[PDB]
């Protein structure tokens, strides 16, 4: 169950898709890790979800509120902490998609 495996390469931290070594993020609900590479993650997700607790697509939850469902699966995900925010939760409130990055409340106060 805990095994610190990459659900991409099938490879752990110490050998990445190119026999790169490199921690790994699992999921705190799931256990399922993956490198940063291989997951597509920032070199600021990569040490700032190391520190936190990470959840995967299907367990990523809004921070604001903190709640499941509908709404719940249309949340925007935080370029900068991975962090998952409902539209209407996201500070100052979102007007329409974004077309590049997006970066939480938390991230970027207002
Ligand atoms: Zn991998
Ligand atoms: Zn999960
Ligand atoms: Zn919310
Ligand atoms: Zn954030």
């Amino acid at each position: 169950e805990p095994i610190p495996i990459c659900s991409f390469c099938l490879g752990t931290k110490e050998q990445n898709r190119e026999k790169k070594p490199e921690e790994l993020i699992s999921c705190a609900d799931c256990g399922n890790s993956g490198h940063p590479s291989c997951l597509k993650f920032s070199p600021e997700l990569t040490v700032r979800v190391k520190a936190l607790r990470w959840q995967c697509i299907e367990c990523k939850t809004c921070s604001s509120c903190r709640d499941q469902g509908k709404n719940a699966d249309n949340m925007l995900f935080c370029d900068s902490c991975d962090r998952g925010f409902h539209m209407e939760c996201c500070d100052p409130p979102l007007t329409r998609m974004p077309k590049g990055m997006w970066i939480c409340q938390i991230c970027r106060p207002r």
